[PDB]
């Protein structure tokens, strides 16, 4: 009585994570870009830093050449606007060749001094690229999932919980809360072997406002959200996603979807000015 | 700079899945009980069998002995009401001793002729006991997750996608629509090794009514769900979870001839064992009644 | 094109991890204590603290486990009867590797759980991870005794080990083997989870020569006198094991008597013997006889 | 009752062989070098090529920069003496994870520079990390009688050399050559680092190395007695003389070269290969040029008698 893998057409072994960490080791320069950017994003998130975190980047990468050019352009503005903004590049995408292409781009961009951001879709793929990640988002459809909250509880970067696909703010405040506590999930070791991951908790989680039924970047949503975070005994630290379905010091970060460029300069220069205006 | 496992307190290697299947191989009775039960649930779901899948069991297992005595009791009712209710037991609970204790119980129960049911919450644990699984539920907090639908696409058992914690039914209709297609998710091999899982599609995916802001077992919800499934081009095979936010009707719906209700979910010894006999006997009578229309 | 890899490999198949073998066939408290007490007892005999002789006796090859488990029951009674004179351990040598490993463990678990200690041979660095927890003694054959890799396997083996003389009668390869094993080494093998690993060793002081014949036999009082002088000149404890079979015999029964006379004369250097015995290679009747004979030769040694 | 790992101080996981082939992927240049060399060595071992195989290299590699300079000089000699000699460099090493990285990066660079590499197979696991870069390999005198070794040779993608015993025993190698030609089985690790069963198809390209013993074994008389030894056994009389080790115990390895060069000139087609231990600063670089040029001239002379 064949009862196993009845609907599995194929199970091919995946290169162990250590094989991507050996083929593509973090340069000291990548390591510091990742390490400084995390601490930066932390200082901004708790209010220690008056600058704004800016996750901007292509909607999706289809060409690594095209992306390395965007990055070159972005790094200039990253440091040109360094005292008003914290610019991070958003890098969304054979799985083995895919994992190699993914890692090489994140390492090259962090070695060029540009910190990288993306989405933590599952609990196994972080073991391959999170050493080069300074920030990540949990999607609207996986915010209420418990494994995605446990995942963040052990992610080494700050984490953005998006709101519900209807516009629910409670699953995010409950997620942010959950991530702050130790947890246990199941994934693999850097050798690729089924393992138990015991977390210590991530205090650097915050909500993303990405829309829903109708947009929610309105001051009144942000006021309702900020009162929602305060009641739950959380730092009112808010990020607004300008894309997808979308002196106030409770807005600590924005999110932008930008391809190859003119309005990107305009928007970054515009938010720069509003950050400067807030210090007064 | 230390940028790795900064928020990891420990990463301990887990027994490979093959080591649970070696320590506890399926008997031919388990093997048979799993295969027959899964085929039965399919026929009941797609309207070839007029019986009703009853997923009943304790809300939580704290003792293995107590659960083995419940299984013995429920097996007797399963054999009696076999021409009205395909009865399946709900089995919800060191991870290695937890995997050992969970596998042994599911084998023992299937080797006793009682098919077992559970909840698939991750993409790794299935590899340890799915061979002993005849049905499974996908929770309300993981029904819009693409990973949990792609898991169901490659699950060898019939799958139940619960509604949302509010009452959303589309996540599940979309879930059922998704599972029916080939997908790909990352999991481990039976040797415990990171892998690419290419699926084929599970056509045996269905909706569960677990309640929400307000219970949804009423005939109209069932009619709505039927119409919502009908509009998505999906068979209106519906299951109502008498428990959860639907407890904090169905029988007469069936007595009157609702063929859409094809399954139920009960949380018993959470009722005690006497009401369990009553409710199974009640629904048995309702399925008998449904055939005379 | 230009296939440069696995050109002469017909198939590579993943073998169960050692953990799947120790999980399906876990040691029992009775099996654990038999291995522990035999390994301690074999050590005390090899060092002179025990006057008893080690007796590694068992079938030439195991094709049937019922036949092996019946020999196990018979041999156990003789182990219990001659316990004050002999340390009897069964030789479990067999000819799907995955099933062969399942069959081998279940056999060693059953025999050690019945209270009979098991002895075998180490031919590889990987197979020990599946069955050595049930091994109270083991051997390094004459064709692997000059191989450092095995000397490093013996350096990290939890059982006392026996190195065999050259297939030509060469003693140096094993006096050198014992010296190497006494040291900490490092050999590549797998974990209990089946993963390529580096094994760091502490050294095994419980390694000893097995006389098994090379060109002509080597069991006479003269070969032992000169093998013992060779261990003494090299600073090694003079503990010797004579295999009555293989080359020393072609008669196991004639070698038994020559060795029994040596023990009766007072040779405390012979601390162990090896016999190849089946039930239906001597038979059960001659096994009782050789065992009862060596027991009386140990009792005689005590008095001289 | 601690019955496990009582004599094990530490067991650490070694990198999967795949982490080494990913970080140090073979180049199309390394691949063609290994491929054409394994095939050139085979044609010389069976008489299809009148050239001689030369396994020459340092005794011990403690510096890659010193080896890479030796590789550069040697390659020019390989290209100059190509019509008379199949020159291959011997790469023998004295954190195993770092030593794996150093070993493979070196064998990759040298095969990428077009110089085929030659080493020794000590165990059944290490191969999986660098054998894709080996054009020849050896089994030493202390493991030639070992089944596990002859089963690994049965499934090696390169021609293999079995050394005689440390007493000078030829049979074990005639028995080693025989066994290796048969299909066998051994337990090793996959390219993913996992416990495995390796089924072999057998290796016809295996031969004897005369490395020494109680006294040397390179005289015309030993080769004659060794070649008759192989003939009886029904085996291609294809012999390899190791000038070093116990055949020369520098100044003697050069006497062994003249002794051997004289037998080849005579016409001994049964000598298909030599082994020389050479360093820069073990003979020096100047003697290496000389001995390669010597053996080249003897091979040239062999074609005329
Ligand atoms: O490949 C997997 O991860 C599975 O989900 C688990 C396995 O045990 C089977 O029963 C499933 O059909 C597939
Ligand atoms: O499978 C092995 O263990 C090998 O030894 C690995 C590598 O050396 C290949 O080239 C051999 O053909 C086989
Ligand atoms: O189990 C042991 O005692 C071992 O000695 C442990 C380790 O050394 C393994 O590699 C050996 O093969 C067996
Ligand atoms: O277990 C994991 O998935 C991680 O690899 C652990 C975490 O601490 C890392 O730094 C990565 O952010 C994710």
């Amino acid at each position: 009585y064949q009862n196993d893998d009845v609907r599995v057409k194929q199970i091919k072994e995946l290169l162990p994570p250590i094989a991507l960490l050996e083929k593509f080791p973090a340069t000291d320069k990548a390591a510091f870009t990742v390490h400084e950017a995390r601490h930066a994003i932390h200082n901004i998130l708790v209010g220690k830093d008056d600058r704004l975190v800016v996750v901007i980047g292509p909607c999706s990468i289809h060409d690594t050449k095209a992306a390395l050019e965007y990055a070159e352009r972005l790094k200039e503005i990253r440091e040109e606007l360094k005292d008003s903004l914290e610019i991070v590049m958003r890098v969304y995408f054979d799985i083995n060749e895919g994992l190699r292409i993914a890692r090489e781009l994140l390492l090259t961009i962090n070695d060029q001094g540009l910190p990288t951001a993306g989405e933590f879709l599952d609990v196994i793929s972080p073991q391959y690229v999170a050493d080069l990640m300074s920030w990540g988002a949990i999607g609207a459809r996986t915010t209420e999932s418990q494994i995605h909250r446990e995942l963040a509880s052990g992610l080494s970067c700050p984490v953005g919980f998006k709101n519900g696909t209807d516009g629910t703010i409670k699953i995010a405040i409950d997620a942010i809360n959950s991530a702050r506590s130790a947890h246990s999930f199941l994934s693999v070791t850097k050798w690729g072997h089924s393992a138990i991951v015991n977390t210590s908790g991530n205090p650097d989680c915050h909500i993303i406002l990405r829309g829903g039924k109708e947009p929610n970047y309105s001051a009144e949503h942000v006021k309702a959200v900020r009162e929602g975070l305060i009641n739950a005994g959380l730092i009112p630290s808010i990020m607004i996603d300008f894309s997808h379905a979308n002196g106030d010091r409770s807005i600590t970060g924005v999110m932008i979807e930008s391809h190859l460029w003119d309005d990107t300069e305009k928007v970054l220069r515009q938010l720069s000015e509003a950050v400067i205006a807030r210090r007064n």
